[PDB]
């Protein structure tokens, strides 16, 4: 017989250790490991010993390393033996490690981290926990210190026309975190509430609360959460009841996506959102989009816009020039703010009398028009928001190949269309992928999460390291799947409920039930009616992006779709999709019911909820609909 049993190493340091031992991957990768003698094992007894002001670092750590090992480890101050894991800050170590690097020293004094700043020791935390769940608690001995390339890693999260549901949001943070991405531009709307903006208080929106609470995780990870709100260009959200601000063209028809930019009052209105954001989010930046203003059309149909140029910017001045100067105007305003300007790329045109300021971010996706060497030369700073690190739910030439990037070698100065830039520029900040809803019944939000996992690895790791240190891309996609998901993705709990047969009382009014819930493979419930046979389903109401978005819209009933199959089923997606329903338990016992692509939340109507789009339909007084959850706690 083999005899095979587990080698049950005693916790600490060994200076015994087999020299082609298994170090643990991470992601960003560590490049440059120095091989120590011997090893270090976490056990019993193994303890994340810090200072008091990193007690909190230390205490989260424990409690997670607890979860993932098996093994109960604890929290301590004072002196660290060679069992422990020890979190150092040392702020004198900023020209080695920088504002968020770390090194692991890892040794017969234990298993050390040190940053010089508390990023840099959490970030060092987050290759500890990488290293540590997968299954291998002997580590290989010797030391590495390591620091990201480039500034800025991370996503644009369009939390845009429909909502990505709060705890979407946070388990993105914490997958961010993980992977030591620093930055989310967050488009998305925080629920206008004065007199002259709160007819913008259509679905999608956040809480003021909602907002300070996730931006508060997000800073406690390090990622900076950058709101944007688009203009002058993509404004349907926010002037569809607005027309007195919409821009006409020349024969006089208004289109509630473009700003009026020469109507004061129009820019007044954009002024006020930004000031209205400034109380929640903590960021030093602005973004204003600026893309696509005239997509479908032309200056040439917006005469008003020269005529206007004309007598703000002087004689010969062009559309062009009076779209620069709303943009340079905003930077001015936003600049009075301690704030400091972005736009997408597509903002830069050819001017005459104004000339777009150059204290402005560009992030650059579309390579069509200005070519990044010519940004280059013009002394822009520039983040590389290339096409080929898009994701659409419905547009299916977005979507990330990560092998074909990794084996193309693809850098951070590889600008869209592949156009090549020096990945040293001075002001080239970093890179990010960018995540779009468009047509949104394609995908539900966890069906996108899904999806994203490779590509959120990819950025990561070419941001952070720009090496490729794995010889393909499948060999770097076995070890970030042995890496896993951090520790708050697994614990969220998905689906709280058995799949069985409940009484529902909230929907009496559709049926008396009782009705029959399954569980779908993204993490939602089909509901089947036992009295009709039919299946609930949020399927008819005003939508943007396709998916209905009118608060008190009312659930029904309909012949049940199947609801087990994958996103590739593009041709039943609307069926399907409609039929899915999230539920959630409170803190604490009480379950609610969202429909799972608008994250609105079912309610017994009570006529007496408040929101614009009630002031023209509401749903019948004590029937079931959906409302935002700010209209029914
Ligand atoms: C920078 C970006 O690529 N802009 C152009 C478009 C994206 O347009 C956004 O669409 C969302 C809704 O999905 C919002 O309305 C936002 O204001 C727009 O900027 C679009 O998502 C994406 C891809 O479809 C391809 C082109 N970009």
């Amino acid at each position: 017989s083999s005899g095979l049993v587990p080698r049950g190493s005693h916790m600490g340091y060994s200076a015994t250790a087999p020299v082609n031992l298994t170090r643990p991957a991470t992601v960003p990768s560590m490049d440059g490991w120095t091989d120590g003698t011997g090893a270090w094992t976490l056990g019993e007894g193994t303890r994340v010993v810090s200072s008091d002001a990193l007690a909190a670092r230390a205490q989260s750590l424990a409690s997670e390393l607890t979860k993932f090992t098996d093994v109960d480890i604890k929290a301590a101050t004072g002196s660290a033996t060679g069992k422990d894991i020890s979190l150092t800050l040392d702020a004198s170590k900023k020209a080695e490690l920088g504002d968020e690097g770390f090194k692991l020293n890892i040794g017969s004094k234990g298993l050390e981290v040190i940053g010089a700043t508390d990023i840099g020791v959490f970030y060092g935390t987050r290759s500890v926990s990488q290293m540590l769940r997968q299954g291998q608690l002997t580590l290989p001995a010797g030391t590495v210190a390591t620091k990201p390339k480039y500034k800025e890693r991370g996503a644009t999260l369009c939390a845009c026309q429909i909502n990505i549901s709060t705890d979407w949001i946070d388990r993105f943070l914490s997958d961010m975190a993980d992977l030591r991405l620093n930055y989310v531009l967050l488009e998305m709307k925080l629920k206008p509430e004065e007199d002259n903006t709160k007819k913008a208080a259509t679905w999608s929106y956040y809480t003021r609360d909602d907002v300070k609470k996730f931006v508060k995780k997000a800073n406690n990870y390090g990622i900076d959460v950058i709101p944007e709100i688009n203009s002058p260009g993509h404004m349907n959200v926010w002037l569809e009841n607005y027309p007195e601000y919409q821009l006409a063209d020349n024969s006089g028809r208004k289109d509630p996506n473009k700003l009026d930019i020469s109507n004061p009052e129009a820019v007044k209105f954009y002024k006020t959102l930004i000031d209205e954001y400034d109380g929640v989010f903590t960021t030093k930046y602005w973004h204003m989009g600026a893309d696509e203003y005239m997509i479908g059309t032309s200056f040439d149909n917006y005469s008003k816009l020269k005529t206007f140029a004309e007598k703000q910017y002087g004689a010969g001045a062009t559309p062009n020039d009076a779209f620069t100067g709303f943009i340079n105007d905003i930077d001015k305003y936003v600049k009075a703010k301690g704030k400091q300007l972005r736009i997408w790329n597509d903002g830069i045109v050819n001017t005459k009398n104004v000339s777009l300021n150059k204290d402005i971010v560009i992030e650059y996706w579309y390579g069509a028009g200005r070519k990044p060497q010519e940004l280059v030369q013009d002394g822009y700073t520039l983040m590389n928001a290339t096409q080929a690190l898009y994701w659409s739910r419905s547009a299916q030439v977005y979507k990330v190949n990560a092998a074909r990037l990794y084996n193309n070698n693809w850098n951070v100065g590889t600008f869209d269309g592949g156009r090549q830039i020096d990945k040293n520029y001075d002001k080239l900040t970093g890179a990010k992928v960018s995540i779009w809803p468009d047509s949104s019944y394609f995908q539900t939000e966890n069906e996108v999460e899904k999806e994203i996992f490779d590509g959120m690895r990819f950025i990561s790791q070419m941001t952070w390291s720009d090496s490729r240190p794995w010889a393909t891309w499948n060999d770097m996609k076995a070890d970030i799947d042995k890496i896993g998901y951090p520790l708050d993705i697994r614990e969220y709990d998905y689906t709280p409920v058995d799949a069985g047969i409940y009484d529902i009382p909230q929907l009496k009014s559709i049926s008396k039930g009782p009705w029959e819930l399954i569980t779908t493979p993204d993490g939602y419930y089909q509901m089947k009616d036992t009295v009709s046979g039919k299946c609930l389903a949020l399927f008819t109401g005003s939508k943007h992006l396709d998916v209905v978005t009118q608060v008190g819209a009312r659930p029904e009933l309909r012949n049940c779709a199947d609801v087990s199959v994958g996103q590739d089923q593009r041709n039943t997606a609307n069926e399907r999709n409609t039929q899915k329903w999230q539920i959630r338990a409170d803190k604490d016992g009480k379950y609610t019911i969202s429909p799972a692509l608008t994250q609105q939340r079912l309610a017994i109507a009570t006529g007496n909820e408040q929101n614009i789009d009630l002031e023209t339909h509401r749903p019948a007084a004590g029937t079931v609909a959906q409302f935002p959850a700010d209209l029914v706690s």
